[PDB]
């Protein structure tokens, strides 16, 4: 499969044609306001730099792998570990973000997949409900160099072709995510990507991570993908919600 | 195991010192309105007079063996079928609902038990989020001889002594359950019985449903339980909700 055209997704996997796929326009106004979503906890996000972590170009996006250890609570009784972390982004002038809100495409987006601890394994998970949960945040052009990404962008010159990979130090991953844990959009949905299974509860913070317009140009401008052409707009459309509620842990 | 008495159910089963089991008690005022939760849809429920379906007394209860075709619906994408039903209470003055609100006791509980249609078998969602879910209500002394659950209690008769069992005509399933289906409590915890595996989407409606006094007598005075003793007080003891917040689809 590709971004850009053929094959269908739906050929590739059934799924990608299911009923509550993502990801979704959120419009806040419209959110259903649920005080029983409590602030977020992260345990084991602070690793120090060895091991190192593998860091791929795998043609659809640049992947961080995470080691055991990495504990995330949506709430009591709701555990998961971090499997991976992903990017999603445009090209020059040209925003990429995978969810919209109002309609607005925000510049790029990381996705922080995670898999319950009822599950050994993600083919397991796929299409259960709540077998996988995914962090998302929206990245801005800010004014300053945001240090925290750096330490990833930095290394995406060494892994320009398609089916690359590389070693990085670990550093704080939960300093790749808004300080705010507290305020955020949750909803059901699917991978964003084949197999497009259902069944992922998807958490959208409200708060934004600025990285600087010379980050942003190099997430967009250093990594190749499949054929010969530049690894960018890696984004799927936006699908509908078709009866879903959205929730918000604000009022 | 056996009810009021020994083993201490972690002995039998250690999942029953989870921190997030069931029973729990419902405190109206601090449970969170969730806008999000939708009426529950209940399909092919509605059974006709033969095939006629096994109720067993089982030594914890009197259980009904529910037919393939229950379908139902927590939310979009959201469902189950259902496998069985049972009941809980107490005795001769004394209430046996499972679930409290604000400490009371109801003098009954009805329990329908569902699998997600996620899972082929039993076994696999068992310890899952969302694998099994039960839809509760409390029976009420009412003036009235309640006509649905006279097609299960004028059969208690033929089942007295543990481990019987016994072959009743189809009934209408969704008339053993209250008025609204609209109106109701919802968190996660846990079996109520060994082996307390945690996952179990909970749905405990608003509304009651009635049961003259006589009825009530009748089912918890004409089982037989396990050695010499009456089948009666056949609940669990409520559980601490360890930060779980309780949910209602109503304001
Ligand atoms: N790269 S990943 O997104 O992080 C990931 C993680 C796992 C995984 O299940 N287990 C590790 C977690 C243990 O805590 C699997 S499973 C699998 C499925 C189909 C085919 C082959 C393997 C696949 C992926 Cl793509
Ligand atoms: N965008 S998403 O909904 O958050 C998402 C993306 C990927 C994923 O890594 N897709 C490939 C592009 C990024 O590396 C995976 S796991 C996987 C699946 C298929 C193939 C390989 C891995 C899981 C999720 Cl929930
Ligand atoms: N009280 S309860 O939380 O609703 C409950 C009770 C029983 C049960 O039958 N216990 C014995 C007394 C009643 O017949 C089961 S049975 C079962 C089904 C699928 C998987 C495992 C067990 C499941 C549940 Cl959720
Ligand atoms: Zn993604
Ligand atoms: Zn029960």
């Amino acid at each position: 499969w590709r971004y850009g055209g053929d094959p269908p997704w739906p050929r590739v996997s059934p799924a990608c044609a299911g009923r509550f796929q993502s990801p979704v326009d959120i419009r806040p106004q419209l959110a259903a306001f649920s005080p029983a979503l409590r602030p977020l906890e992260l345990l084991g996000f602070q690793l120090p730099p060895l091991p190192e972590l593998r860091l791929r170009n795998n043609g659809h996006s640049v992947q961080l792998t995470l080691p055991p250890g990495l504990e995330m609570a949506l709430g009591p009784g709701r555990e998961y570990r971090a499997l991976q972390l992903h990017l999603h982004w445009g090209a020059a002038g040209r925003p990429g973000s995978e969810h919209t809100v109002e309609g607005h495409r925000f510049p790029a987006e990381i996705h922080v997949v995670h898999l319950s601890t009822a599950f050994a394994r993600v083919d397991e998970a796929l299409g259960r409900p709540g077998g996988l949960a995914v962090l998302a945040a929206f990245l801005e052009e800010g004014p300053e160099e945001n240090s925290a990404y750096e330490q990833l962008l930095s290394r995406l010159e060494e892994i320009a072709e398609e089916g690359s990979e590389t070693q990085v130090p670990g550093l704080d991953i939960s300093a790749l995510l808004p300080s705010d844990f507290s305020r955020y959009f949750q909803y059901e949905g699917s991978l964003t990507t084949p197999p497009c299974a259902q069944g992922v509860i998807w958490t959208v913070f409200n708060q934004t991570v600025m990285l600087s317009a010379k980050q942003l140009h190099t997430l967009s401008d250093t990594l190749w993908g499949p054929g010969d052409s530049r690894l960018q707009l890696n984004f799927r459309a936006t699908q509908p919600l078709n009866g879903r509620v959205i929730e918000a842990s604000f009022p």
